[PDB]
């Protein structure tokens, strides 16, 4: 009238953080963790510390050749990656194509060093023209022009005598080297611009071996050219030399690029600002800070990235399901204002409530433990994710695109179940470890005390705040009251 | 003699439905639930409501190029995927090649809109002969005949004229155009048919800058044909023009093809009938409505198809374990014909079964959360999985088959483990559910009642069956009858 | 004073062994097992019972063509893959270009039979030199030579006419046949060799319309050579023809290869010794018997093998958490020789422990169908991982290092999460155990016996050994002893 007491029971809070379990939809929980990267700075960055290649208005091969209405950024001797807008204003003033194109993008979209040497002089052609070889179709200060990496040769007096030009790589770096052909309207062209009616350009290294050889058709016109120009590369190494003769229809090389490679990156399609940051994930919606395993914001990444996922949420529960004084059979305790599990006590010294120390930072540890896995045994690699196939290579495009979609499957799956079978594993525990408080006390006290069967149990004897340590201290002395209990309890 | 009786126990039925655990392999089971799609319609289907082109015994070459033995479904203006069979009948009935032959396919797999229209009438051949084109590797009614999409020109007296022809695409949608050139077995048939020793075909739009030159070598007879036809194609944007000139040796255009194409598709390999039905997952063996997140049928498939897993079977636990009168430590009882778990009583006003409802619905909807998280989280995207690429492409067939395989064992393993996994948190969930109602009750009644050890208890005071409904309801009051308990106990 | 007692506990062992689980790190454990292969023979072994191709010093290329200072192991008619050098010493002898070969070290990746036959005798040249076409380049027993499967045919007298040959595959098998063309350094030399200025190579089969013309550039020296050698390869059915026609250039069949084809593999890059041993995996670091669903050794491997993971250790948990007489709250028994789960007892017969048989075998076949489990559901098919793309294919090399990095990240996350999560169901598998054991005994014994709160009950009657086995069998009669007992207790 009234005996001692002792109660078993777990935090509550205000928190209205929701979660999901593989069995339960929008749990209410004490405190929860997103493992879902979802923001990004809006800007290119540097990759690991090295700059973009930001590319305004011009086409790689627009860049390269040097197409004169190409306003860019001149000086840049090293980058991580490409971008290019969708669609470039300024690709080839002239018409016509470039070679390998792509396989020439992908080499570019990551280099080391690059700096722009002249190979060969303008003023080296004394037996040529090199300054008629231009056209309105790339106008430059309002007056007719050309790419001005390369020189369109043409006839002088009215001789177009044989080419025959070698440069030794006496550089210590690879050289990028860069030549066309025209591919002339008629016979009339033809002879007009290089007198010779029957011509060729053959280029040769230790290992080019090319002749070529220009093609009439009848074509329509583009920036007002019906003609063509043709492009070509090869990468010269550092002892060899590349030999170049010639009859007609050459666009000589007059600068070549010092290029040193190690290990390539892609092309990203973006119309945003550099922004001076560095980052180790690059989007073209912007950079992410990548602890988080997995993201949703973009496929096409370069870096070492979170795995992309189709999905708004993936919340793992960290907290416990949340909502005389009576225990844990009740719901949970807004008093218990630290620990996770606890008790509340009432006896002559007064009453309050005390956490569980033990079992309540095993539990903190055994969650943290668990997000901290989840997070840390994800395997992070570098990977360049761009679409540099051409419309030719649609098939090879299709099997990029089912291995794309196959991991974003394989991932979004993955990751939502594991959310909602751990989510179930947590609150699990929660129960268990409160329902094992209650046991570690129901099997201290025995007869000594009658559970009330709401989480309480009533003292058959004084259990003062000494007494009260010695059950949540597990040191309980049972003998040592069975007797002043026995009495009380026979009666 | 006798006390008043309530017990604890769960449902049994009839069920000998099987599923494994990670722990044990065929467990019997009051209720499972198969995830594994194992049936087909045995037919070819429209694909979200457009049908598919059917090529019963003609390659699509045969098909766009007109073989006279092709006797296809010739109006068709759409379709969502190509069918032919493995090696079709109806090819290149005069013998040749067909340039960039599987990218055309893949272009084609595929039509929003397709419309044969004439170009260049049979009848505008005002020098060059039109219908002495013909030959008995291509027969017809009997007599020799040719592509019909496309003209063999032949010379007129004993004359070839260069042939200059241009077609300006005035049609609203790009054109596919066809042609050819005839590779002759040597300089006698040349002339013999050409006139003209040395000729070309150049061919120019905005793009295409085209120039053929017949090659002869001596051939093996194939539709006892030495010679060769090889065939071109490219798609003129709505207002460029093609530009055609020729010496000898041209496979005119007659008829040309106005497309519109949105999105891409594949070509199945399929001996198959047309079926009238829609799908939205169609395969070689027939089409699946796919609910379930996996199937078993075959892997070459286009649509929003489940995942296709190496596996028989993917069956999920959904009911429980199957196996005075005693309670739960002694298995189920067939008397609760209603409920998954509850109680048996036994008073002065008789005796019967009752379904604890709430504990029974918590476990039928996470059961059902479980099955539909397990079905709905699973992302489902279009895709379209053929055998795309030719015999000098066998490194690239080698990628796709490494990455086919690689999603086939990754899926197979997380389905096989993910039901097992599953199944035992099932079962372990349905003996977890039991133990706490047996508690529920062991709490509420204390001493007011003794556990006979099967999962009864025998009251110590009359039970009616309002109060057993309090007890079910866990609303017992205790004190009501601590009194008469205590006299009927102390005794 | 003192009463019979029975106890529950568990195995004790003195075992290091340590496991991780989602929610714990190094837990000391009675037994574990290790789901990683991590061991291999450091050779290079049949597979499935098939040789391979070991190539010493020599290329595919050099091999194939009889480059005369390829010193390798002749005779040997089937293999199930090739083995190269990174960069094998004998290639090209005399300098050039191989036409389509990595598809053809794909074809040639596998082979059931490989036969070299004589289609052209060297002796049948009677018109033309067939014993000049010899270089320093390609040098023999110190003096200048050749390639030796194929003929550098030089003028006789100062004459080259025109060659026609035909070969008529009769054998019963496919035919790969090999030829060349020269690509000389200038007008002077080709007339030197050939006489004539203008020259082709025609080659035809039923399939095959090809027409070379060499190529004169100015070239650097390679080998002391600017002359350039291109090699070409069919398969030529076994009842077609192959029809050659030359002018000059040519480098003449003489050895052709009878091949039988049974799908492919890929060429591994390995400087590892033959050991006659047999395998279903082969790593370039060694041969693995591939019982263990998952490795780390190398990723480029041939065969059935386990998937590849980044990881050191995958340990499951197979045993118990390692740690009067007390039960199961204050720790194991090392007690307990044999068992998992089991009893200790003291009464006038004296004191001992004895196993649980049941639950301990329940235990043990469910832990054992776990590792079973995880190990047979792995889906094992034959792949080929090899580097079969060129300097120009580069962006395909990415194509497949995205899809290999991609399963590498898939496979390495599952594994490990499997084997956390795996570990964390063992262990609390085993506390519910022991703890349900208790119950088991708790419910028969009711109020003849007081529990101990330590995992032990004290009887409030005699339990000779017969009783005992009583309460392990669950067979315990509580009326016989309810008498004897209520006195004892009332008291
Ligand atoms: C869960 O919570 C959200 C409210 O934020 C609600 O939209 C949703 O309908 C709820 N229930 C289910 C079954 O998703
Ligand atoms: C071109 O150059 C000069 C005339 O300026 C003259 O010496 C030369 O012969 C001219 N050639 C011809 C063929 O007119
Ligand atoms: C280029 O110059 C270097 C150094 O003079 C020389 O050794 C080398 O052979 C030259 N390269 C060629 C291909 O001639
Ligand atoms: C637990 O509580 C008792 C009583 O306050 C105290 O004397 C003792 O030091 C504690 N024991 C342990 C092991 O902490
Ligand atoms: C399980 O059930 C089937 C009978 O339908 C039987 O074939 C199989 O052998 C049984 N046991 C095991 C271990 O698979
Ligand atoms: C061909 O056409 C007619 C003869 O029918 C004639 O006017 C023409 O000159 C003929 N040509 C030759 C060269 O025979
Ligand atoms: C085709 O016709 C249109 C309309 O007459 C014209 O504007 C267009 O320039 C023509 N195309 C070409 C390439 O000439
Ligand atoms: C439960 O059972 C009692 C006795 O039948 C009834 O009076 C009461 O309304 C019920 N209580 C609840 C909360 O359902
Ligand atoms: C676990 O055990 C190893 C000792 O073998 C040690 O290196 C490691 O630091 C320990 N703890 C953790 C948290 O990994
Ligand atoms: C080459 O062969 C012999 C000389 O040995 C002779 O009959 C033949 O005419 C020679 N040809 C020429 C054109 O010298
Ligand atoms: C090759 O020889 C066979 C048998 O004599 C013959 O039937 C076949 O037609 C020949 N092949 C060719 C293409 O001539
Ligand atoms: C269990 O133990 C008792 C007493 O030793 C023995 O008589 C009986 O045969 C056993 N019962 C069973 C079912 O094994």
């Amino acid at each position: 009238d009234p005996g001692d007491q002792i109660c078993i029971g777990y935090h509550a809070n205000n928190s209205t953080e929701q979660v999901d379990t593989i069995m339960e939809k929008n749990v209410t929980v004490t405190h929860a963790q997103d493992i879902l990267e979802k923001k990004h700075n809006g800007k290119l960055c540097d990759l690991d510390g090295v700059k973009p290649l930001i590319l305004r208005d011009c086409s790689v091969a627009g860049w390269l050749l040097g197409n004169p209405m190409c306003d860019e950024f001149i000086n840049v001797p090293e980058w991580s990656y490409i971008v290019e807008k969708a669609n470039p204003v300024n690709d080839l003033c002239y018409p016509g194509d470039f070679n390998d194109y792509e396989e020439l993008k992908h080499l570019l979209s990551r280099i080391n060093h690059f700096e722009k040497i002249q190979i060969i002089p303008k003023s080296s052609w004394s037996s040529h023209e090199a300054s008629l070889g231009v056209s309105s179709a790339c106008p430059y200060q309002g007056k007719s022009s050309f790419f001005r990496n390369v020189v369109w040769l043409i006839k002088k007096n009215s001789t177009y005598p044989t080419i025959k030009r070698s440069y030794n790589n006496t550089n210590q770096e690879d050289l990028l080297v860069l030549w066309g052909i025209h591919h002339p309207n008629d016979a009339a062209e033809q002879t007009k611009l290089y007198q010779n009616p029957t011509t060729y350009i053959s280029v040769g290294t230790s290992t080019l071996n090319q002749r070529l050889v220009p093609r009439i058709a009848t074509r329509s016109k583009v920036n007002g050219q019906s003609g063509r120009m043709e492009f070509f590369w090869t990468i010269l190494k550092p002892n060899d030399a590349i030999n170049f003769e010639s009859n007609g229809n050459f666009i000589a090389p007059e600068y070549a690029y010092k290029i040193v490679k190690k290990g390539d990156s892609t092309i990203m399609k973006s119309e945003l600002e550099y922004g001076n940051c560095n980052t180790k994930c690059q989007t073209p919606m912007g950079a992410i800070n990548s602890s988080m395993p997995f993201h949703n914001i973009h496929p096409l990444t370069i870096g070492e990235c979170p795995k992309y996922v189709k999905s708004n949420r993936l919340v793992l529960a960290t907290g416990l399901r949340n909502s005389a004084i009576a225990g844990f059979i009740e719901g949970g305790w807004q008093g218990m204002v630290d620990g996770w599990y606890g008790y509340h006590h009432s006896n002559e010294q007064g009453s309050g409530y005390a956490a569980d120390k033990e079992s309540t930072q095993k539990a903190i540890d055994g969650v943290t433990n668990k997000v901290n896995s989840i997070i840390d045994k994800m395997n992070t690699q570098f990977e360049a994710v761009g679409r540099e196939f051409n419309n030719l290579e649609r098939r090879i495009e299709n099997l990029n695109k089912k291995m794309e979609d196959g991991f974003l499957d394989v991932w979004t799956y993955n990751a939502e179940l594991l959310v909602l079978m751990e989510n179930e594993r947590t609150l699990d525990f929660h129960d268990s470890n409160v329902k094992n408080l209650y046991d570690k006390v129901r099997l201290q006290l025995r007869d000594n005390a009658k559970e009330l069967g709401n989480g309480c149990f009533e003292f058959y004897h004084k259990c003062d705040n000494e007494c009260m340590e010695s059950v949540r201290n597990g040191t309980y002395d049972y003998p040592q009251y069975s007797e002043e209990a026995r009495l009380k309890r026979e009666e």
